[PDB]
């Protein structure tokens, strides 16, 4: 249908797990969604849809970058009606209110993108999740008992950046971590009049440097996975 | 003891309510509040303590537009210890989602001032309010029965604004009333690690030119103070 | 008539003097004018019209930030038909050719704001005063013999600045003191064709770090008070 | 080695053909080179080596707009030691100077992404190809007899442009058509003192609204590979 | 001694004339200035020596735009000592309070050129002339029964300008003509503590198109250098 | 016929050579061009036309600074029909790329003016030369032997540099010298569909301070010339 999913029209559920790497898109629908039939793959980048726990929905891959975050939420908006898009993937902590394993929840993404002030009149937009999302995302963490830490992230153009001398700036002003496409998700849904949030998996800390193990990292990702797939049930 | 107040270290407790408008922080006062006390009073700039339902609450006034906005925050969280920020002002409508006495909850306060760009390294700050402040208000508002309306709004320089032309687009973006204190009040409290919250009720729509009469402003904004100090209770 | 003052059309005489604090304003309504009438007070925020030497005189509160300044001149010029406005005021002195008691006459006032590029075009505009009414305060303080020291202030929307490492820069460009409403007021004089002019007593010395005593604050005050009515006669 | 690339170290010819679809990469692998073996397939973004006409040639996707690109061609350059990258892709027309199935060699990249100006101390950045490669790119072109149209172009962040009605004063100023990535090539290659050139070819006009077929577009796609291909012989 | 100027150290007078066409500078020395000689010819750019009513006066060239005028003006200053710099040049009037042979003193001067954003800290700087010149230059016209215009004017970069539909806005914020250089003469005489100002005759109208005739321009410029050099007299 | 240039409709040859010094100008016309006529002198800046092995040329001088370039730019393509317009001037090195007496080819010109943000929709402009016309000069350098060094310049709107600490980073984003007009001389040429170029020996070293004697100043000049003559032969 579109230049970059090629999906019929109704293939996808109107509620929808995003993620940048169609690899773990991938994952999420071998391991915890059953019937899972692939609908969309250009440009290898994956989606599906599937059921759980008797419930329909969808999964999507955007890619890396707000640029291209931007493409396939407004397609997937615009073409395919999904109204709720639910953002989960991993980011580098700088912030010493989180630590390894905490998922986090943007209820900000501030951004060193222009795409805003060209969408914005050139001003500052404020870009923010959907609040019943936000509310139904802090009840169900608290029903399966997860600490759901709640802030900003600084959402970058650049993972290699030339500006971590402001990481120490940006956790002051209640930035917990660093990612790349939650600014551009958020506008779009603003833009759009749908309704989106993203949750963060801390992997990393980009000040105090320590990592998750490789085997520590896939049960932290499932945790997130299920807290998305439970507060879409 | 600050430039601008001229309370003694102590005559606030830790929450307070904030109005540009010290008359109407003194209107609260004397109706809502027992045993309430002028605590300052530099610049005409009232501020109160009191009680409300047996639990101490302050008010204090702010003024208008976000440099007088910070200046009285930031004294309040340096100085006076104050650890909760609750805003309560008026807002002219510029989306068809709201009408004449709606109350808005401000997830996110946009601007077209220079403030957040200077404070955040020329980047866009996403300028937004503390979750639990959030979260209690939405609650507080179905409990009393309240059609809380939330999204974001722009907090301007400008009263009379030279961009009229960029309302719907605004509105488009879920921006759903103009002030011009919120952004202030939330760059400030993240500056600080500070609890901040700005709902806003409409008295004017900028698009359709309704506008309340005098006595009906009265009594749109009692019930957004009792909204307010029941959150505080 | 408008939303911040409450004054009749024609309470206002043609010239008025303005100051961010209404209590400095009451204080020169009470100590200098005849039969001074306070004609507006919405939020708190007083103006007054009385005689000076038989002529009459008005005087107008404006609150603290260029937000706040731009709101009552411009009702003061399109509403209430004020054609000149002197803003008296205290300021924080940057330069070494400025000392305690000096008063300076801004005839530039850049800013951190972005009001200015809102107004005019993204470009940068060189906010000034009336040429006539600094001749006017020129002629008079030496009629008084008042040293006027002369050059750009600095309008700031940040009391507590971020940028403090800037001030040496400032003075080396002939910023004399930082004041946070000049540059407001100048553009809103250019942009409704009416005269304005700012003078300021310097009071601290933000790099010498030395301050006024209450009882020489009120003296240098005084002076200025009678150079700006003594300009009005 | 990297987080976006799973290949060891020396996997990567020194000579890189790169594109944003990894797919058409893999396209490329099996139809044009001989003995080709994937090395790299972290989040489906696929890369080989292979061998065309008895040279050693690498391939790698990069995924859409400047911020995924910078990363694959930040650790391309810096992990893998590629020397040489020539990005070939599609592009939309907006310059009555190029039709549908024009080859288009970009020697410069113009930009609506913030990503240079933090860059390069928030001037303007001319972000450019290497000559030499712009040299052989137009000799091979002749020697193909390929009309190699050449020119700016315009690498956005938006796909779904909210600015159309300037596409006109791109074209006049020398932009030939629109994609999303060559500014951020070029900047890193700069950056990273790397070769690199963006070639283009026009599937679509986004003035005249022309499209190639999906079969033409393979046809036309082809020509580009093989100036391609041709050019690192 | 300088890159710009080959005159001798001392060569200068201490208050010099300025303007940017070098072929109407040395029209000033032989027309006006008794014991005329010529001191500095690089790059064609004339200056002067001579004497007016026995007083020494300097002339010099600055050539077209901000960056030609600042190289001079820096160079006058820093190195021959120059003190008091009043530039004279013709000017586009855009404001309906000018008209054809006016005179106009710049109290600011906008401008559309980034030195100023560069030189001070990315914000505003408001670009002044010395109070003293000004005064002098006001004096020295009623004098001359001169009706001399004050306001700014709005210095470009563009001869050919593009923003030709904001000339209105600009006179509706006291722009009272374009001209090249103000803004650079201005900021660079606050950088280093110099004293400038700027007047400018009206030989166009690029609103009202009224135009002098060849007669008229040299009369109504010769006016303008008996008002300069009676200033410096 | 037009403000700044006083030659007739017709003096001109289609191919001109510039520099921003008409005594350079002057110097290329006595030395190599026969039967040079000069055919413009306003404000001293000299133009010519004449032959250089039978073949018709003509020389213009442009001043100093991107403002100036643009205005005489604009003239020569829009009145004088001029269609090829080869720059040539001096430059300061910034790189370890290039020593004295070399000569470069800017194939991009970035820049801190504001001139390109106000043409191009306050995007990035990757101001660019003509690509023919680079392809001519790198043809011709190698038939004369001369070690042409090809690379980014910088146009700034400053001589005497407030950004010094800069330079570094502009040599590692391959800017290979300083000058002033190159930005404005391909950014005018691009708006008016001209074709321009601009080469540049390195007569000083911004960073190591080497500098050229006078007599190989005027050998390292001739160089360049007999490039640029050749070139359009």
């Amino acid at each position: 249908m579109t230049p970059h999913i090629n999906a019929k029209i109704g293939d996808f559920y109107p509620q929808c797990l995003l993620c940048g790497d169609p690899l773990r898109v991938s994952y999420i629908a071998k391991k915890f969604l059953q019937d899972a039939k692939e609908i969309t793959n250009v440009r290898n980048m994956l989606g599906f849809s599937g059921k759980y726990k008797g419930r329909g929905i969808s999964l999507m891959g955007h890619g890396m970058g707000i640029a291209s975050c931007t493409i396939y939420v407004t397609e997937l908006i615009k073409t395919y009606q999904v109204k709720e898009l639910l953002r989960i993937g991993t980011c580098g902590a700088i912030s010493p209110k989180v630590g390894l394993k905490d998922i986090i929840m943007a209820t900000g993404a501030s951004t060193d993108s222009k795409t805003n002030r060209v969408r914005f009149l050139n001003h500052d937009l404020s870009a923010t999740p959907d609040f019943e999302l936000s509310l139904r995302a802090y009840q169900t963490a608290k029903r399966l008992g997860i600490d759901l830490k709640v802030g900003n992230v600084f959402s970058s153009d650049f993972f290699y950046s030339f500006e971590t001398h402001a990481f120490d700036l940006m956790a002051k002003y209640n930035h917990l971590a660093i990612e790349m496409e939650a600014a551009g998700l958020y506008a779009t849904a603003m833009e759009l009049n749908a309704k989106a949030l993203c949750l963060c998996s801390v992997s990393d800390h980009l000040i105090t440097k320590e990592a998750l193990s490789p085997k520590e990292r896939v049960e932290s990702f499932d945790n997130m996975i299920i807290l998305a797939l439970e507060m879409m049930s």
